[PDB]
């Protein structure tokens, strides 16, 4: 009631990579020069499981994002067992299994965090959607650090075989329990009223701003300045004590592909960085913007967020199943999205001198801005592991999620090799004759959020995400025929609604 | 001593409004697009006390503005008593009053702040400056959600009579105690040395900087760039490890109106912003600024604040009333007002290559920055309740005063309606015909303010606002022959002296 | 969580009807015979408070119809209170008011069910939906047994000014408690297969 | 906006009471509790007087009211997989949109509600 407790299960399948050996990983030398990335591929495999399809679908989530204004998970328990180490070998045209017995399997953990840490993008594979079928554990490795392809002094290296971990035979299981620190809850509410109105339109306040200036002389000219004192009425010159929050630009194109010139302005009049002289583009703008009300047809370029529509064949796939979620909700504070934030004056006037305004395409954080956060779409990510440093400036993290500073572990796994015959002649160096093997076994987690309950005095009803109707040849969701999966549309919560 | 404890009282009347039933209010279909609201407007009416006005008096403002580096609020209490309900009839050319007794009054209040919190603008009529004579209590009624005119989903309305109220006879009264949580004290000293000198004179630093480059060849050309030590002398090279606060610009107006073009550049050529496509000016500027040293003639257009002298007419009244607050003694710290607020290099320079400077119009917040709030003139208001939100990032409301997480309550008050007789026979519907009454009694509050004392070892006198002299006809404040109260001049408090 | 609280409030006016004279009433003459009622008009005024507006208000509706598979009533509690008498003359063209205090109602109630029940039909006029405004109290009476207009033995006839009441002066108030004995819980779901 | 319970009769041949208007069959409903405002007469003739005049001093009353009830409910729980009905305040830029007053304090009530929308499995 007051807390909601998840829990999951899954069967997954290992497999052997490198045939055991690290393997640095670099760059093309064609590779254009924007992109160099020097690194390494090592065996271990590791779980994610950090997404919400994992935790909850579509029923729970209507279950809670309805009812609920925020929440925050409390805690997670963590489970590997009924673990089958497996052997596979194949003679000429024929094949067997014959499962070994005690061949094990190692695991370990780090809650130092010691190793790098890398999740983060929200690379796929995680873990399957609707708790049928079963998925193969992807490998490790990471990037560190490159100049131009090549090297350059500190880049790392670490091995993951140093630390103690556990080896698993059949017949064995493996656990952990977690807690989360603390962080403020997650907003749901959609926030009633604007900012530029809060006030109570019938009262008038006390002060004038400044009315017409110049007025006739005479029919003509003079520097008469005069003011009105504000309220109801025109509104708009209220003066108002908070601020709506930053923004940059975006280029704004069309769903309806009717326009844009020809033309490729991609990625060249996209929105950019470089760092180290070497352009990045940004996908998640800072969490903003819209696209305004009527027009929905209309996205930012780089904004929003993609997904896309099973079975989603990448690298060129046109419009229709990548479904572009919308962010229309935040309206209510950040500045929206391709607008210049506003006119800001430029040079004085005198007697024979005009002004400007001119204008700003950016702002930059100021006191007494306000702004929301993002949504999350239940395909989105979790935490985000704030970096070790100093400059936090609160972690909002642009994908969405909680800002965690010692995030849940990773917990790598790997299983043991074993050789073939060796020769008895002795040798030199090392053989590999390795025995093809791979492994299988079950997973299960669990987390109990904590989540505040709703309360709310409002006379009508509200909006509540519903599972639509009307006779759909295929509803959603559950499996059309064959046994594939779908997902129609994004969902995310902002749906009850707080006054501001 | 410690802490002082103010306490105030008044007489009040209240009407009734709607004739007992909900309007909704919304803009007129005329009014250009950067205007619309809807809204409703509720009988219910409502106390304010927010400004300074109410707790003081011009003596008490001195005993602590002269005395103290700063305050805070530790409490306050609240109270209605000798509530006097009344009747008014109208027969033809005769009137009536006749007070009924048992009828009743409904109050109630918001603990939870679940209601439309609206105050927030410094709407008029919170409550009389000085003690004498009596205020009508304004009306209800909040905008909520437009779009153009019309509405959309969501939007509220709300309806005040679902809440437990008390309905309180004659004889009978009403009271409740509230806590501020804490808040930093209001700052008051001037801050005696500006930024830009910090440094022992006498001394010089061990820093170069870059000395004259280029230096003749020979006589004309060369690349020579030497490096010269800082100090003493040129200063103005002296390495600083602080900055001054954000800033945007204003449009410079004077006051002396010998000047501006013929012209009309307002709001045109005002700093503005538009939210969701409609612009929406700037009256309270991030709190900042100054003139300059010596003009005083010139301020910012949408700058600083108005208030007025009464009695003053609105809408096009002339510069005479306005009093136009100075805003000259920050200049310590924040970065004036209408400047650029500092070149930075734009292109690089080659040996055949130009370099530029170009400057900025604006900043936004950077690390090691300084800046300091804004004073507040007595006739301000006190706080602004903080939005519920995430994005925060100190919250200095525009407007000056505290930033009240949970605000004191609302407490809105309504006057249970009496019909007059039915007709026997039922009916349909319902019938209005009311008896026309209104209601009067007594106000309290107090506060308890707590005040850290002054102690400084300055050798001189210091400034202390003081009353001025000489042979004035009408002094100030105190009422002149008729019995209407005056208040030249605001007042504000920077006076006493901190180093910074 | 495991049951939900309702309250509600109203203010009210009431009448006098019959010029505090019972009326027999009966059907018209004219009235065709598929129609003919035969029955009493009596003065006193009753409450009904018998539908779902006056309890809830939309939002609360969803709150409970989309969260919940049944409910039922555990019981209820209810109140009159700040009484005001209130008096009226009419000379010529001049009205007056000039509450009367010591002046006073009768209310009483029935536990035993002694009385005709009538409310059944849903009749309009129970409470205002929403809580603003006021409503007038209708008036009670009864149709018992006709024939063809008419009358016949038995045809009933209560009183009214019999049972104990309760006289109520300006500033005294009436309550009582009521407890419903139990009903299977209403439906919700909506059955998923045929 | 219907009804709640309809009092079944006084009776023998019951079979279960579903009253057609819907609601419940309670067999003793809450009571009835009618009211009525003492009569006083004008002033009398003093001659005494055959029967009864009426002469009456026309009032009426006002007052307030409360009840309460305190339903019972019982919860839902369900393990079906995939997202239900729910009924919703639907949406899009209505230029009234339902109940609230729309402008001169005339209440609405747009639609019919009643209760069926979560799914049972028969």
């Amino acid at each position: 009631g007051d807390r909601v407790i998840t829990t999951s299960t899954r069967t997954w399948a290992l497999p052997t990579y490198n045939n055991h050996l690290y393997k640095q990983i670099s760059s093309q030398s064609g590779a254009s020069n924007d992109n160099h990335y020097f690194g390494y591929s090592t065996p271990w495999g590791y779980f994610d499981f950090n997404r919400f399809h994992c935790h909850f679908s579509p029923r729970d989530w209507q279950r809670l994002i309805n009812n609920n204004w925020g929440f925050r998970p409390k805690r997670l328990n963590f489970k590997l067992f009924n673990i089958q180490v497996k052997e596979v070998t194949q003679n000429d045209g024929t094949t067997t299994i014959a499962n070994n017995l005690t061949s094990t399997v190692q695991v370990f953990t780090d809650s130092e965090y010691q190793l790098p840490y890398v999740l983060g993008s929200a690379h796929q594979g995680c873990l399957p959607p609707f708790p049928a079928d079963v998925f193969m554990v992807p490998q490790y490795g990471y990037l560190t650090l490159n100049n131009g392809s090549q090297a350059v002094g500190r880049s790392s290296f670490y091995c993951l075989e140093y630390f103690p971990s556990q080896m698993l035979r059949t017949g064995n299981n493996f656990t952990f329990s977690y807690t989360f620190e603390d962080v403020p809850f997650h907003s749901s509410y959609a926030h009633s009223q604007s900012l530029d109105a809060l006030m109570n339109p019938l009262i008038d306040q006390y002060l004038y701003y400044l009315s017409r200036t110049n007025t006739p002389s005479g029919t003509t000219t003079q520097s008469r300045l005069q003011f009105s004192q504000a309220g109801a009425s025109d509104i708009r010159d209220q003066s108002r004590n908070w601020l709506p929050g930053p923004c940059y630009r975006q280029q704004r194109v069309s769903k309806t592909s009717a326009d844009n010139n020809n033309s490729e302005y991609s990625w060249t009049g996209a929105t950019k960085y470089h760092l180290n002289g070497r352009d990045s583009l940004v996908n998640p703008g800072p969490a903003m913007a819209s696209h305004k009300d009527d027009e929905e047809k209309f996205f930012p370029q780089s904004g929003v967020l993609i997904f896309g529509k099973q079975g989603s064949e990448k690298t060129n796939v046109d419009i229709e199943k990548v479904m572009i979620t919308d962010e229309e909700e935040i309206r209510t504070t950040n500045p929206v999205a391709t607008e210049q934030y506003g006119s800001v004056s430029t040079n004085l006037q005198r007697g024979n001198r005009q002004a400007a305004t001119a204008d700003v395409n950016t702002q930059g954080v100021l006191p007494g801005m306000v702004w929301q956060d993002r949504d999350v779409y239940l395909q989105g990510p979790i935490w985000a592991k704030i970096p070790h440093t100093d400059g936090h400036f609160h972690p909002s993290p642009l994908m969405g999620g909680f800002g965690l500073k010692h995030p849940p572990p990773q917990i790598l796994i790997k299983n043991t090799p074993v050789p073939a015959n060796p020769s008895t002649t002795f040798s030199a160096a090392k053989f590999a004759s390795f025995i093809t093997q791979y492994s299988t076994g079950q997973v299960s987690v669990e987390i109990e959020w904590e989540l505040q309950k709703e309360n709310s005095k409002r006379w009508n009803p509200e909006i509540q995400y519903t599972s639509n109707y009307n006779k759909s040849v295929n509803v959603d969701f559950t499996v059309d025929t064959n046994g594939v999966y779908s997902e129609p549309r994004p969902i995310g919560t902002r749906y009850l609604t707080r006054n501001l």
